[PDB]
């Protein structure tokens, strides 16, 4: 026996949700969800619910319903963007249509924090400790996230941050173009598809986003794909052998061959005036062979975060099982899958 829901029509939307949801107004809204801001009467926090779209109107869109729903009901860390419930007015599944997504409702994310210049190393380290926190967490489960940037860091008025908009699902083409911040964050070797990418891509996005937190400025602000990756080589020097035996394209190392060679430059020399320390994690963290990336585990283990750092406190995530990612299901296959994920969701405890 479910509860009892309520409609109601906002901004040409019909938005049918339970009575513990009051106060709904828009917050914004995207090609993928709309977004309503509320108050939710059983816990006492302000959330976002968000309405999918057409959740099932594609055997693609049917996954990626699929798939965001499993992430977000999986992820269960303070550093993570959590499941606070999940519903539909749908009273079986022949009626079954429309997922709504409850989560936290967050203010502001990290842009709101940077773009007001430098950071304390004090606020950097907080700040940076807390994304390799969840990392670690997200790595654990053999997630990639392969979209960190500022805009998918929430962050609160006491430097909390959760890592929220997990990449997977989501497929930017033609939004990688030109002078994007969405691209500025991507790893050379995904953002040129040079190899098969790792869990690292997520790492060398950290080392982009600590460095603007340390001088204020996007470290690698390229006005499209080719001029970004020069930036990146006048830093990081260009690849060895060693490397460009893993580029899968023999165009790519053509390309790559073609340019005149420059060894890496001096980082002190760089984030001039920054710890010491956070100049070195930094060099650990933009290293161009992903291979050689420290992880996410190891950086928490840095003494940059010796202020923070407490292994037992670190957590690592359940295991999370993928194997649907190859299943080859109908878009009813999908929403049936989907069904059961809502009809299943058990919500985080309160006190
Ligand atoms: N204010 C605010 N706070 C938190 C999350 C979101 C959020 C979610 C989103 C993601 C997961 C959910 F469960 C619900 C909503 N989807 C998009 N946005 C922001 C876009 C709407 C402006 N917006």
């Amino acid at each position: 026996e479910r509860p009892t829901f309520y409609r109601q029509e906002l901004n040409k939307t019909i938005w049918e949700v339970p009575e513990r949801y009051q106060n709904l107004s828009p917050v914004g809204s995207g090609a993928y969800g709309s977004v309503c801001a509320a108050f939710d009467t059983k816990t006492g926090h302000r959330v976002a619910v968000k309405k999918l779209s057409r959740p099932f109107q594609s055997i693609i869109h049917a996954k990626r319903t699929y798939r965001e729903l499993r992430l977000l009901k999986h992820m269960k860390h303070e550093n993570v963007i959590g499941l606070l419930d999940v519903f539909t007015p749908a009273r079986s599944l022949e009626e079954f249509n429309d997922v709504y997504l409850v989560t936290h409702l967050m203010g502001a994310d990290l842009n709101n924090i940077v773009k007001c210049q430098k950071l304390t190393d004090d606020h950097v380290q907080f700040l940076i400790y807390q994304i390799l926190r969840g990392l670690k967490y997200i790595h654990s489960a053999d997630i990639i996230h392969r979209d960190l940037k500022p805009s998918n860091l929430a962050v609160n008025e006491d430097c909390e941050l959760k890592i929220l908009d997990f990449g997977l699902a989501r497929h930017t083409d033609d939004e990688m173009t030109g002078y994007v911040a969405t691209r500025w964050y991507r790893a050379p070797e995904i953002m040129l598809n040079w190899m098969h990418y790792n869990q690292t891509v997520d790492i060398w996005s950290v080392g982009c986003i600590m460095a603007e937190l340390l001088t204020g400025r996007t470290l690698f602000p390229g006005t499209d794909h080719i001029d970004q990756l020069k930036l990146i080589l006048r830093l990081v020097g260009t690849p060895g052998a060693e490397l460009l035996k893993k580029i899968s394209s023999e165009s790519a190392r053509n390309y790559i061959q073609s340019l005149a060679q420059m060894p890496k430059m001096n980082f002190a020399n760089v984030f001039i005036g920054a710890n010491p320390l956070a100049v070195d994690l930094l060099e650990k963290m933009l290293v161009l062979d992903s291979d050689k990336r420290i992880t996410a585990a190891q950086a928490l283990a840095h003494a940059y975060f010796a202020q923070y750092h407490d292994p037992d406190d670190e957590p690592v995530a359940d295991p999370y099982d993928q194997s649907f990612e190859s299943r080859d299901l109908l878009i009813d296959e999908w929403k049936s899958l989907t069904y059961d994920e809502v009809i299943s969701f058990v919500p985080p405890p309160l006190d």
